[PDB]
């Protein structure tokens, strides 16, 4: 149903600095970051590895509060 999250396009190693090309949107479940906070993620790093495909929720993200 509606809801799209964020959605690794790429495998995003430990540490980087999310990038437009890692972030896709996707309607998944449970629900991640909102689809709509994409702008606002890029250069923001990760804490952990996020395998392709994985949904990225709040804790993954370094300085991530909404």
């Amino acid at each position: 149903a509606n809801q799209a999250s964020v959605v690794a396009n790429q495998l995003i190693p430990i540490n980087t600095a999310l990038t437009l090309a890692m972030m896709r949107s996707e309607v998944v479940t449970p629900v991640g970051i909102p689809a709509e906070d994409i702008p606002r993620l890029v250069s923001m790093q990760v804490n952990r590895a996020v395998p392709l495909g994985t949904t990225l929720m709040p804790d993954m993200v370094k300085g991530y509060a909404a």
